């Protein structure tokens, strides 16, 4: 599980 948010 990997998210990256902008």
């Amino acid at each position: 599980l990997y998210i990256q948010n902008y």
